[PDB]
């Protein structure tokens, strides 16, 4: 047998597509396999009828489960999705005894905890196209794993990962593991394929992979281990291919799913400029409809790159300046050798020249990293708010991490022996000892603890700095930092009873409804209207 299923379990609306299937499902069937999706996120109510069927149908010889998001990563809710995913996971083992493979960005912060945790056979850290194709491989041809390198496997005394070496895998390029030469094949309307056109007709957006990794070490953020420190650029001719291929079947909108766009800048200059001269070459084209959605961080954005934006159809810019205080982005946001990489002129000349060119932005803020007090919140809220962004999005509280500089700097501090300031969790019952990595018998030790409590309860650390104590009062002080007149223009925690405000896209019921209502684009690109946006759908309601 060739065949290889994989399941797609985010349940998360407003819907979006899972491209990593879609990457896999490329590299496989090029490989010669027969691949088969299963997405239950339009089978939320009846996805184990989903599975009944499918698995009394067909026979894979591997499933492998795609686990984008461990969590929503807001330090307010702490909700987890890998119960549900276990949940699912568990469904598809009780109907078949082929082999399970997890995969995927959230599963890549803590893939050895997971694979305990599922109780599955293997998982992949990282890109998984080229790790998949040898593991499908030897699977369909009886061979065996021991060998595959780079693949985790769940052994009786715990899951041991083939060396490519850090036990963990922390922190490596894996470049190696990136497919950088073929056209992900985006398909729609194609049964037990991933379904482009339905995630945009329900959800607003399109993706698109330049290239995967981040070189940088920003303490708060598994990226750069959890996808690798690197870049694997892809080619330019491949990624703007499958852009146009999007944009032929209807989906303009398109998100990029770089760690950040503007970062390895030259290969992002040479992707707009192939863009804007296949958008010349033909009228026809496209993507001449091109509406490109992008991350960034405040530099490097110069003019050229501001007009190769604006010239490639880029509509809006999310900037994570994330702070303004030196103090406080010291040691935060910071590449690998420590130094910082911008001032707060960048995003002030990022947001101006979007302006300029009619490009929509929103600026991000994290608020609760070591060295947040009150005056330091209003400090940046106040220089945030003039820069007169389409929309500014305030975050309060970090989640941590085993792989982020956060996670093992409080990790540290701890040394197994007592608790550290700032250290919360809603569902704790005493102290948050946490322990090192060196002083854990396995990865999956290490990486659990940020995830479950020692009787296996959810339990997910987070981190607000003390400075924020007299974490719920901080939010009606920084409430009360936003005029009226630009609550519109704001996202910020929520006050008790209130309407959804956060910087929170999952199972967001204003996002939720847009899609119904015809609106495309970054979820962000029209929070401004949503009052209108409300009015006008109860319009067409009576
Ligand atoms: C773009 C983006 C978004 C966009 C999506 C745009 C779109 N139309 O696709 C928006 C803004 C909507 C968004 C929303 C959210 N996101 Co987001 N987002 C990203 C980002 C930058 C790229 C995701 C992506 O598509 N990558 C490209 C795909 C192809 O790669 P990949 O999924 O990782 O897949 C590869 C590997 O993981 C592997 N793999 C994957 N699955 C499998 C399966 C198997 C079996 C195997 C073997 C291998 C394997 O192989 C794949 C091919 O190389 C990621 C970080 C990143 N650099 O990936 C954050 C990230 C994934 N998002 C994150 C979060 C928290 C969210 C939200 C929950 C935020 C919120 N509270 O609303 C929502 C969830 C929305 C949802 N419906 O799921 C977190 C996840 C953290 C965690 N621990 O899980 C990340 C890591 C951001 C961060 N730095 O913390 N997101
Ligand atoms: C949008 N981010 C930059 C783009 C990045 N590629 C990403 O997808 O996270 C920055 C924002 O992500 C959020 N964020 C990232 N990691 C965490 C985390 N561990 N806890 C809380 N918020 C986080 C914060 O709001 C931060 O301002
Ligand atoms: N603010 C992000 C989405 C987001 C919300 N909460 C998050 C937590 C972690 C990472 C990203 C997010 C955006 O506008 O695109
Ligand atoms: S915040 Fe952006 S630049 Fe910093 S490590 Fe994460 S993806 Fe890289």
């Amino acid at each position: 047998s060739r065949l290889v299923l994989l399941v797609n379990p985010n349940k998360v609306h407003p819907p979006i597509a899972p491209y990593a299937l879609d990457v896999l499902t490329t590299a496989l069937e090029d490989e010669g396999f027969e691949v088969e999706v299963l997405d239950l996120t339009f089978r939320r109510d009846d996805w184990k009828t989903c599975l009944h069927e499918y698995f009394a149908e067909r026979s894979p010889m591997l499933v492998g489960v795609t686990v984008r998001n461990t969590d929503t990563v807001y330090a307010f809710e702490q909700r987890p999705f890998v119960g549900e995913h276990r949940e699912i996971i568990t469904e598809i083992r009780r109907l078949t005894d082929a082999p399970v493979v997890g995969g995927g960005i959230g599963f890549s912060t803590m893939p050895f905890a997971l694979v305990e945790y599922f109780g599955i056979e293997y998982g992949v850290k990282g890109p998984g196209e080229k790790i998949l194709c040898e593991l499908a491989t030897a699977i369909s041809e009886g061979r065996d794993t021991a060998g595959i390198p780079g693949l985790i496997r769940n052994t009786e005394r715990g899951a041991v990962r083939v060396p490519p070496a850090e036990p963990t895998g922390q922190f490596e390029p894996r470049v190696w593991q990136v497919d950088q030469l073929s056209v992900y094949r985006r398909r729609s309307g194609v049964p037990r394929k991933v379904d482009n056109l339905e995630y945009y007709r329900r959800g607003g957006l399109g993706s698109i992979l330049t290239k995967n990794g981040c070189a940088y070490r920003c303490s708060h953020c598994v990226e750069p281990d959890a996808k690798g420190t690197r870049y694997g650029q892809r080619e330019l001719a491949s990624v703007v291919d499958e852009m146009e291929s999007l944009a032929a079947q209807g989906i303009l909108d398109q998100h990029t799913t770089d760690s950040e766009f503007n970062l390895s800048i030259a290969h992002a200059k040479n992707l707009l400029r192939e863009i804007v001269r296949r958008r010349h070459a033909d009228p026809d084209n496209p993507l001449n409809r091109l509406r490109l959605w992008v991350y960034c961080q405040p530099s490097p954005f110069d003019e050229e790159f501001a007009d190769l934006l604006a010239a490639a159809g880029c509509r809006g810019v999310n900037v994570g300046s994330d702070h303004i205080r030196p103090e406080l982005l010291s040691g935060w946001k910071v590449t690998e050798k420590g130094g910082t990489y911008y001032t707060f002129e960048d995003t002030e000349r990022l947001v101006r020249l979007c302006r300029e060119r009619g490009i929509l932005t929103m600026v991000e803020a994290l608020f609760g990293m070591p060295g947040e007090t009150p005056e330091t919140v209003r400090a940046c809220v106040d220089a945030f708010m003039a820069l007169d962004a389409t929309v500014t999005g305030f975050s309060l509280g970090l989640r941590l991490f085993p792989y982020t500089p956060m996670g093992i700097e409080i990790a540290e501090q701890c040394a197994g022996v007592r608790t550290a300031p700032g250290l919360q969790s809603n569902t704790a019952d005493g102290p948050i000892v946490l322990k090192p990595l060196r002083m854990c018998a396995s990865p999956a030790e290490y990486e659990r603890q940020f995830m479950f409590d020692e009787h296996g309860n959810f339990r997910l650390v987070c981190y607000f700095s003390p400075g924020l104590l007299p974490w719920h009062g901080a939010v009606a002080d920084l409430w009360a930092l936003i005029d009226p007149a630009d609550h519109h223009r704001v996202m910020l925690p929520t006050v008790e009873g209130m309407s959804e405000h956060d910087n929170n896209y999952a199972d967001n019921p204003f996002l939720t409804s847009l899609g119904g209502l015809g609106y495309t684009g970054a979820f962000w690109s029209h929070w401004r209207g949503r009052e209108e946006i409300m009015r006008k759908a109860r319009e067409a309601a009576a």
